[PDB]
């Protein structure tokens, strides 16, 4: 009725998004018009029940693919009443690094894999009490039994596009009712911001289909595929001719900090990077077995990007892209990614 | 077909809304054009069986009928001309009219809880319980929130009607929600919250969901349901306010019992006897938002009223004790 | 495709409507363009098996077929040219035509009750009962009202057809409703109520709901179903009316039995032998609205007729005894 | 295989029975052969988490395991040797032992109410209600009574165990029943009722029925649930009794509050403050059966105790105030 | 038809029993009459695909086949004559044979948890959870206990087979149970517990129930599942025992890690690194029953072993460290 | 009522049994008392439509009808007196009669697979699959095995009938089983296996389970279904046997193709062209049990025949090539 609804979305003290909505008097035209806000940090595992009580700083906003119209979704970062970034705010720390290395122009492209579930916490669409056929016909599948919940997956794609997210593509994965969507390329903090919104959209749209979304790295024990979030990386140098030079350089720095990265990179990733391997670091061209993979395409052309296949589906992009920049572009006395684990 | 439908909505002798609809010859452009009306007070627990009248008080576009169709909030007057037992709008109005100068503003945070057609908590495991509280507050994800589509429909409805609905959010207990309305001035708070409630019940009908304003729908550690009344006068809103805010809080401290007596039934299952206040304190009776405190002016949050409150009674007595009594009216007596 | 569908609706030898449809070459612009028609009276209990005719009486836009499609209310005439056993429109017409000058106005309050495809009360607990009466009258909220969407659809339908549908409301017994049609003049009351009924049955079809005009659908304390006929003549409507209102009420008091005899079957399960009247009196046979009384002119409410009444008979005999008999017609005899 | 199973049953720190079973080498022929035993009092709300003991008190044939298998009613003693918070059998015993000479007899009328696995009244219409009360009391016919087969199984069980179960009947509220145990002497009343309750819960398990000893399972006019304690001493039972019956009734009248304080929780939802008595009076606190009155001797009916009473407390304090206090024990204090 | 069926039951290369049946010409009267047998070790994870043998070790009446039909517990030996990877019965036997003189007795308390055909906790609310723990331990009443009939069937079965099954009880977590077997001597404990387990799985098949010996079937505060091993030697059982009991407890304290290493997988989700002991202490690693303590002789309870333990390994290493090692065998090495 | 029922069972022109029953005046005590009989060979694919005869061959107690009722295995002869296309019992008999002196013994291991009324694998996930093979072979526990009760009923049946049923076991593929019959002499092997099959189909009827003797019921890695024929002559069974065992194995190696041609249809989906032999070798065509090898005498296992084999053909040609051909009969020609 002349007014606008802004859904504030933020990240909690578990691995999830949270949101609430507020009416605004007028259409928004810049982040500056968006007010600070707050919530009960004790209901989200971010505060104690006194120094409890956390604040929301608008960071990005997009058209609401659900409410549509001039209604909007606002990505907000969590700051304690100190003014300090909450335990679970890692956007600030990463921002520091991206701001420092502005000049390198790091680009990221994440490949977000996820797995679909019943309202009853069983794999979505799988035979009651049993299993689908063995893997093989599901990857990039087409046909009634070959793919699950495509309509929900497509709705999400649409949503992301409407919001103007840099959603590059989508595909059905190897395990039945397991999917992927890719977002990129984004610069620095954008990668984190956009993937987090894409995730909000995913959860939220799936609600409408009674589907639960699982970012667990190994939703099903056994030979059923795990779920990763392959982080693709590049700096300005790597993108200009004679790049595999700096690509190779980066891969080597990366090889020295394998443990520090893995420590971010996702919980129970140990049931995925498994033997790819949790303790071993390797790299090579066209190698879906290595820790870092240089696309044959890149190799043949002498410039491009590399694929870090180590990060799990459940990673916090701020942490991954953050420490990636830290070790590829260089540390700062101003910030420590691995310490950002508070 | 050229004609208009007006749904008359009023408050009964239980804790509910009632309504009927009538055709009108032409589109309405002012409250003045809306006719008095009436109903059988004995079928709603407001009369004995030997007939009440409806005085249009506010009207809005009907979010359900849409078009030039309209919803009319009506107050109940007996054939005396006297306000029915359950009409507390009139009493409150007196106070608001007296203290016009102060310009009291209210913002209510209405919490409610969803239910089956079978009177079981909506969406809860059959015969059992969801996971324990924690992941539901402001939730997002399939199991984390219940009936969002209904909740959203309500939001939309309220906006269409032009209600001052400030926001919505999922609450701590699964299938428990909140919507906030404000700020409104004086009688508007009551009027608008009541309409928002009509819209809530009404829209939920379409989902087969019953709405519960009970203060403690589930015994145990499952959250209660409140209707936090936020309050401010012109003085409090201008710099150097926490002065008058503090003054108000103190007057309020002297009348804790009289307020509690309004403030909602079986609120006792949701401290009832203790009065306290403090900045950033979701434990106190009255809470001064840290934001307000840091800025020196604003409003305060009375966290005492239960979800099932009558806004006329709450906003009424709030004004009475914050702004000052009148020999012309007694809020606490308005309990007839 | 350039053509028009006209649904002919008529009244049968049970208490129901019947209909069939025919294509017409062109849009209709006056009753005169509508053709006579016919049907097998033996399949509707109006003829013996050795054929009845349909005389268009009124027509409206078809709320169901929409477009330039139309619904036609037809009266039943035997091959004699005589009005069928169950055509009481003609008899009544005589009276209305006689007393043209008085300008009788009617407003009927049609109550009805909803039912399963399985002939159980619609939406009621399986094998059991809802809570006891009280929260259903003018109800709002998920358990408080049944099939509102169907009821609304009907309201819309009537309005589209341009019927004089004045308002709707949920009644006292759960899944029992009312709609009001008025004011209509003379024969119009009958015509329009009958169409509204067609619309009701017809629209409810779409919800698998059966409509019951029985006066006492459930035995016990569950409310009955009436069709309160509201009445007024030109004199009663102009100041100093309650004079002629009172006069009418008295004439009515002398013909209580004759009226009751029309006024609906097993009305006895809904006092049948006593006649009384009084202002603001939902207990009397005729009720003068307090509003009317206070203002000195208006109308009166005859609370006697049952839900299942034939409006032609009620409005007919009402005129007969309020305005005056005719040697040209006998309402009570019209029972053939 | 030559061996015996003994199920030990005891009372917990909620209002329930608990049990476990143990193999015994040989058939049991006296209480003396039954071993002490124990359990984790912290898992039953009787100990803190830093262990309670079971003293065999009575034993009977197991109606469920049958054969030479047996059920053992055990009392709870802390490691002090002191009777647990919730062991009131010991305290009462003292009184019964003191007044051995009077030979108090009790007969309790245990009413209970049946429930779904889903905590809804057993067999009641889904989301709704049966017909109103009237046809259910001592009912017979398919709709008139609920779960008779379970009720009968329990009757059988009690008889097999050799309990003094005097009779059974269907109560006023649908799916509400009664069984009576008596007459029993002193401690036996408590022991046998508790076992009967074990048997009830246990047998109902087999029908997926939950048993409710709540005093008012359904709010409203639906009947509450009581445990009418019938009382008599040797004097009352011999001619010229209503003398001592009347005497007892008067002592009882002086200790109405002290009794009520035992007599069952939320009994307030089932008069609580008024004490009265009279012959053939289902309205009074104590009722003298017309039969007793006419014959001059017998017993009296205390209609005050609620369904959820602990027989040890009721029979205990009954004896205390009817037969006389002891410096050795205080029933009302036994509330630890 | 004159013939006998013997079901051979053995332990596999996962944590389960396996079995097949064979006809025998005549009733069996001693283990000596039972033939060796064999199976495809590659189908059970005990051989590579280039064949294991079954040596009858104990036999009982078949509670399922009944009659003169019999169940045969067989140990697995490779074609070397050597005990299979997963045969730990042989190693333990050595120790028991060595310390024949001490006459170790064991009593195991086997806890287990029930499951759907769909691998969800048996009987738990669909997608949700039962009420929180408290009312389930030794529960009685419809909601308080799950699948009692199956549990009872098992009890019966074990008794028929003549197993030393001492008792049964419902555990703290809903649909979690315990049965106790003892006291048994040396190798018997292992043999009998394994048979009891066969019976449990097998009988539950008939109720479509899966049995879980996992130590923590549900993450959170829901109880884990243990197999408390109770231990005693002849010395401990004769007066002045708590001497040797205390001695044993100390030896045990030195080998906490070595024991824990047997004692069950993911026992870590059920303190793992700390060793402690004390009288009446359900918190310690070893608990001396207050009863034992007060009487000066008896047994001790090792509360460390998890539900999924191999009794051969637990009782074996218990003897090794309590009674003394042998150069002839190493329990902790028996992990091949 | 004094009378007897004899069910005649025979083999048809598909791969199935057929049967009908007849009343007999008196209990049967020798095959001689059983009458010839007949049926419509055209309804079973054995005749053209221009009539076959049943010659009783063996009889047993009817495990289904019980009492003195009996099952009769009958062979099919055309009106010539010649053995039907599908009667291979006669041909085989010749060979067994010839080599009476050798006393061939057989033991068949009949594997089969269970199916829905809907032709889906019995008990398998709807539209999907169980876990991968491994836990099912000789399984025990709820998910590990399918329809054990049916399987057991069959075992019982076979025993009652007095068949030489040696044992049963659950196979590798879920809902796939085995039963073994042996040792039998010559024609008996065929007779008894065929009856066991009758019993299987018949008893399974009662569980709505279809039985599948197909060699590869599910394509893929799911196990096939075989009918391992175990063989031995008198010489092989007496010390120094593996001499003649080895001799037989070599003769068998020369006639691999001729055997395979019997041995079962689409056995190709279960090596078909390669012949090999070796001790303890579940990969070879013929396997000498390590047990036999170590002892120097015994039998050999031909692992080649498929589940769907005709035992008459297998045991027949086995004798033919192991014991020696006859000019009087040609097994491989017996394919008419």
């Amino acid at each position: 009725r002349g007014r606008i609804i802004a859904e504030y979305v933020w990240i909690d003290g578990t691995g999830n998004l949270r949101s609430k909505g507020r009416t605004l008097k007028k259409r928004i035209t810049s982040i500056d018009q968006l007010p600070e806000w707050n919530f009960d940090g004790s209901s989200t595992n971010q505060a104690p029940g006194h120094d409890s009580d956390i604040y929301l700083k608008p960071v990005a906003y997009y058209p609401d693919p659900f409410r549509r119209g001039d209604n909007i979704v606002v990505l907000a970062a969590c700051y304690n009443n100190d003014g300090t970034p909450n335990k679970f705010n890692h956007r600030h720390e990463a921002a520091k690094l991206f701001a420092a290395h502005k000049d390198e122009e790091i680009w990221f492209g994440l490949e977000q894999e996820y797995t679909l579930f019943d309202m009853y916490d069983d794999v979505y669409g799988w035979p009651k009490g049993g299993y689908p056929a063995p893997q093989g016909p599901y990857y990039c599948g087409v046909g009634a039994g070959k793919v699950y919940a495509r309509d929900m997956i497509e709705a999400h794609y649409r949503a992301c596009l409407y919001a103007g997210l840099e959603i590059s593509g989508i595909n059905a994965e190897v395990m039945p009712s397991q999917w992927e969507f890719q977002v990129g390329p984004c610069t620095g903090i954008d990668m984190g911001d956009q993937l987090w919104m894409a995730r909000y959209f995913l959860h939220r749209v799936a609600e409408e289909f009674g589907i639960k979304i699982s970012f667990h790295p190994k939703p099903l024990k056994g030979d059923w595929n795990g779920a990763g979030c392959h982080a693709n990386v590049s700096t300005k140098e790597m993108r200009q001719p004679g790049g595999t030079k700096y690509i190779e350089q980066a891969i080597e720095k990366l090889s020295k900090r394998h443990a520090e990265h893995i420590k971010l990179y996702g919980s129970d990733n140990d049931m995925r990077l498994t033997g790819a391997s949790m303790t071993a670091f390797s790299s090579g061209v066209a190698n879906r077995g290595s820790s870092i993979r240089i696309p044959r395409s890149v190799a043949k052309e002498g410039y491009g990007y590399f694929e870090d296949r180590r990060p799990a589906s459940n990673i916090d992009p701020y942490l991954v892209t953050g420490i990636m920049c830290e070790t590829v572009c260089g540390a700062i006395d101003n910030a420590d990614m691995t310490k950002e684990f508070e």
